[PDB]
């Protein structure tokens, strides 16, 4: 089996699995939606309760699993507990990972689009005047790009140069994943993740520059990290908050264990894990979250930028922050430097989530890593095109796999691996090889404050949020549930396929 | 390998395979729309030049496949034309009968739920009056059956009546196929013909019986077979003609070719071939011919009757003949063995059209027999749901694989058989173990006539018909469109799953 061939290389591979678009588009959105500092605390203590404790366990279970020669959770889960049922809620882990893809490849393909076009400069021209007249053409540049709706029929026409980008993204991400863990992952992420904190920080630094008569970036940093106690006791904070944190670690979506299984038997994970966990923290709360935010509340105040990240998930990263930067001298190439920032978080994030695919169809199927690659970008690139041309696919899938799923994938693997498997077992399997040891305080944690708080957290959700979309949607919303159903039932089938392969292998010896 | 365990079984089960709901359906509307006896000159013509050569043809490649093992088109394909390109257009002798099969027995389903309502009474009462005072209850009977849009949404609402016995059907289907060849599929064809035929000849006899003020049954024949030789001139008439042909004797679906893999290596296909053609020719022209239009145009007119038939497909059927038999002593259990007709002329053919799917997932990828029978059930069922709900979905279908689709297939495995794989070679396959041979004068029809017949309608087909579809639809056909290209797609998949098998069990061996 391939393994990681350094510890860096390793680190900075699941630093770039983990720190991605969620950093810089979500996380600003989610915090800004929900109060800014009134978000931070129940974010925080997700970190701790949640984001820990299952970073931990996911890259157990893949180093687990990978000894034996399995990466992904059909086999894994089966591995932990020997029940038929086990691999049937390991497909969870193909599934939600690969719909992710379906649209996170495809926004990740905007922003090199968006890249190309701010480094080229053919960018909108705004009047040098209210801000309507400025943020205009950069909502039509958008809208003209992923083709929104200018009728009443849910259908998106995407410019043909969209089309494009979004097969060479595509050809991008195999590049990298036909070359394998060590030389292509790994050898990546040495690369990508300097460049990238280096924009960063560079956009951070930009930013904090900005002034206008309606306020600093400074403004912007307070609203994000002042407290509001009254908001504590608000159920709605607290699940946007443990959303982001999963969507933010890339927790429940199958792709830390696949990782993880490429990390050598004896190898530590705890000081590693934690490590790749704080390096996406830092990457969200102090460069994402200083970058979109302070830059809006400076040119806007706080009120009309809470008001623009509620409008939408892409306003303020493709429309709002590159017409701020329009109003700023070199503004458009800064635009360019900040489209480039998204596609390497993008890219090196893009590359993790089609492993588990890649790996299943490896490890079970024994197809070679060429076949595997190429058939998985097939089915992402086939499927995408739901995404790319009919309007709100994207959110319902993103609300399935990428929201819902996650959270269920995440107390369904702590149950499966704490619980059935065994508390003591698993201590101990996530402790061995550990260059340090995680904190007794911990063992409780997992046991039993993680899984009450993800099961609390599922209750009400599914009690006081979710009717409310079962019954007011348009029915289009179907056409999505039926196609991500049937990859459920294909993925199924494949599981199917590997489990009688290897009935027949072990017959014939 | 599993075979026909008599020569009689073999026959009745092909003539299951061929006579069904297009004998009784389907023929007569398509008679109808192109003037009677002016359909019937072309018809007999395709007949002779495309469904008896083209018939042979696929028992003998089907024989020929199943003496090696392999009853389905991509490995047939390839043993007939050793290429890559061979396996992949062997594809389509999966894809077709599957998406057929999507919603074939959908429409099955329809003719068991109203054999059932009509059997039991539970049918609308007509007032005891215009014609529409008697078709409205009978039109809104099936609307409300398959629940036809109310509004502009292009949603379809089954009834739950509708869904239980499609479910049921489902569950029909599957107890035939999963017994298998001869204790299945055999078995029940010996059962069910002679039954269909009983049904036929007395439902015939009770329309030839129908009289009033407007006409008699016989204006009805007189209409059908009463030639008008200034039509042979009209393409659109010769492509009805020879797409009902296709359709019909169940050719270019690669079904024939499936169940012909289960004769025995060295028994007769010349003669067995030309009687199940000619008995499905019978029960078309002379049994399906004499009961709908005969009934409609004695209490409609001629005029009137092919104004319904024009109405749509299956106006005639399910709207039309009920209610003229709710206007005759014991009509509504005329109703009931109509009905009863049909769907075992449905039940018969649709065992046959799912049977490429089970065979190949047997034959190449190594599956028993339940398994193959329950996932391919699965598959079917979980994609009618496609066709169910969103309306236009059936017509879709229908077009690309059971219209267009047949007709290319037919060609392409034509070429392979008589140009790539040989001629004097096909030839001498076909004829091999006949009881009779073929006449000398069908070398030339196949090598020479058939392709060429085939080719040129399928040119003034694509130049003068197909681009007045690719611009005047719905934006809801690519929802389909979608859906079969990613089955096809998910079939190629399996080919390639299958030759890796292949390959890994020739490496340890
Ligand atoms: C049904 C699934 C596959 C159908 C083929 C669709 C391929 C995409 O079609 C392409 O889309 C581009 C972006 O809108 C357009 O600019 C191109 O003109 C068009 O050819
Ligand atoms: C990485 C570069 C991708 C190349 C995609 C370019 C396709 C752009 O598309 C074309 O752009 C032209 C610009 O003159 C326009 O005139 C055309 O309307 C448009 O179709
Ligand atoms: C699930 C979506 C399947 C993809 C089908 C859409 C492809 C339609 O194909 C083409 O798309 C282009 C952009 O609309 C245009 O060139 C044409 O309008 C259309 O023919
Ligand atoms: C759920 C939040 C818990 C995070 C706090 C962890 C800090 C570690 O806490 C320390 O752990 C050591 C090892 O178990 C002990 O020796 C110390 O007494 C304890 O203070
Ligand atoms: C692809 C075929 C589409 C079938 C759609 C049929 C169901 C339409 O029903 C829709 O369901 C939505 C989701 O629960 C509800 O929000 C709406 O009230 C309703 O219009
Ligand atoms: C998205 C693909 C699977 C979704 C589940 C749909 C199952 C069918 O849903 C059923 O349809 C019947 C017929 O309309 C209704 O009478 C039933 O009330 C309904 O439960
Ligand atoms: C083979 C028999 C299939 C059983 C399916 C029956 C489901 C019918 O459905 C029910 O029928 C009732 C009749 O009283 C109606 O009152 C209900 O509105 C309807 O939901
Ligand atoms: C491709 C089609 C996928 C199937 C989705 C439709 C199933 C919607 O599910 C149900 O359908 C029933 C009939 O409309 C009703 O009970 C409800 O309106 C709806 O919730
Ligand atoms: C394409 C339509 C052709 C159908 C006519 C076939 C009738 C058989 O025709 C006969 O075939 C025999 C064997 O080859 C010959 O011995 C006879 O001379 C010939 O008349
Ligand atoms: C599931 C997503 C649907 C994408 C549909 C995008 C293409 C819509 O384009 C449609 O194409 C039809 C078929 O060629 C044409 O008949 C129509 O002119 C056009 O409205
Ligand atoms: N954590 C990524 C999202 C993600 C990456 C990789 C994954 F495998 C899943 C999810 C982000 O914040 O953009
Ligand atoms: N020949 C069948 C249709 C059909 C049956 C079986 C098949 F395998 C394909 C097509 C009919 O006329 O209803
Ligand atoms: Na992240
Ligand atoms: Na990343
Ligand atoms: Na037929
Ligand atoms: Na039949």
């Amino acid at each position: 089996r391939e393994h990681w061939a350094t510890r860096l290389g390793l680190i900075l591979a699941m630093a770039g699995n983990a720190v991605g678009l969620g950093n810089f588009l979500r996380f600003p959105v989610q915090a800004a939606e929900n109060g800014g500092g009134a978000f931070m605390i129940p974010y925080i203590i997700a970190f701790l309760l949640v984001g820990i404790p299952l970073m931990w366990i996911e890259w157990a279970m893949g180093r687990y699993g990978g000894a034996q020669g399995h990466g992904t959770t059909p086999a894994i889960f089966y591995l932990l507990w020997r029940n038929r049922f086990a691999k049937i809620l390991g497909v969870f882990g193909l599934w939600i990972p690969l719909v992710v893809a379906i649209y996170y490849v495809y926004i990740e393909s905007w922003t090199l689009g968006f890249a190309i076009k701010f480094l080229v400069g053919l960018v909108p021209e705004p009047p040098p005047t209210d801000p309507d007249s400025i943020l205009r053409p950069f909502k039509e540049f958008l809208y003209s790009y992923i083709g929104v709706p200018k009728g009443d029929e849910p259908i998106l026409k995407p410019s043909l140069f969209a089309y494009i980008v979004f097969l060479i993204t595509m050809f991008i991400n195999v590049s990298i994943l036909i070359r394998g863990i060590s030389k292509g992952i790994e050898r990546f992420a040495k690369i990508a993740m300097p460049t990238l904190f280096i924009l960063a920080v560079f956009l951070v630094i930009r930013v904090f520059l900005l002034e206008t008569p309606n306020g600093t970036a400074a403004d912007g940093l307070n609203f994000l990290w002042t407290p509001d106690f009254e908001k504590l006791k608000d159920p709605g904070v607290w699940i946007a908050a443990v959303g982001q944190i999963f969507f933010t670690l890339s927790l429940g979506f199958g792709a830390i264990i696949t990782y993880a299984s490429y990390v050598r038997k004896d190898q530590d994970i705890v000081l590693s894990g934690l490590t790749a966990a704080t390096l996406n923290e830092k990457a969200e709360v102090i460069l994402g979250g200083s970058i979109s935010i302070p830059a809006a509340v400076a040119f806007f105040g706080v009120a009309n930028a809470v008001a623009i990240a509620k409008a939408g998930a892409f306003n303020l990263g493709f429309i709002t922050l590159p017409a701020i930067f329009s109003q700023t001298a070199g503004g458009t190439f800064l635009g360019f430097l900040w489209f480039f920032l998204l596609f390497f978080a993008g890219l090196t994030s893009s590359i993790a989530i089609m492993q588990p695919m890649i790996a299943f169809l490896e490890d079970e199927l024994k197809l070679s890593r060429k076949h595997a690659v190429l058939w998985t970008a097939a089915i992402v690139f086939f499927s995408a095109h739901l995404v790319m041309f009919l309007n709100k696919s994207l959110d319902e899938m993103d609300f399935w796999a990428g929201t819902i799923g996650v959270v269920f994938f995440g107390l369904t693997e702590l149950i499966i691996f704490f619980w059935i498997f065994g508390a003591d077992k698993a201590w101990e399997e996530i402790n061995r090889g550990g260059i340090i040891k995680v904190p007794r305080i911990y063992y409780y944690v997992m046991r039993y404050i993680t899984p009450a708080f993800l099961a609390v957290l599922l209750v009400v959700w599914a009690r006081e949020y979710i009717p409310k979309i079962m019954e007011e949607t348009h029915w289009t919303v179907w056409i999505t549930r039926f196609y991500i159903i049937g990859l459920f039932l294909f993925l199924t089938f494949l599981v199917f396929l590997a489990e009688r392969r290897r009935n027949h292998e072990s017959a014939g010896t």
